[PDB]
């Protein structure tokens, strides 16, 4: 028997990162979604607290927020969404608060 393989697009978390990380993932807030003719999008929010043990390269060291992140990394760090999420910066907005949109088609 066999299975198929994915290769990780983005900086991998390490063990000790990836225990630290995970251990807020019940605390995670999905907004419900919203759309218009062209786009659905969601917004997740992370526990302040969780924002002390996110590696410091996923910041963007000027402003504060996290830095785009790839879908393989949003999800490394227990972000649960389907596929095709799309994760969009805002410098003003603040750190936990991270917004997504996908195409509808």
């Amino acid at each position: 028997m066999y299975h198929h393989y994915h290769a990780f697009q983005g900086r991998k978390l390490t063990d000790q990162e990836r225990a630290r990380v995970l251990e807020f993932q019940d605390s995670i807030h999905y907004s419900p979604r919203y759309s218009d003719d062209n786009y659905e999008y969601r917004h997740v929010m992370l526990p302040k607290a969780m924002l002390k043990v996110i590696p410091s390269d996923y910041f963007n060291s000027e402003v504060g927020t996290l830095r785009i992140l790839t879908e393989d990394e949003w999800r490394g760090l227990g972000i649960t969404q389907s596929l095709g999420w799309e994760h969009y910066e805002c410098h003003a907005a603040e750190p936990h608060i991270l917004l997504f949109k996908r195409p509808l088609n």
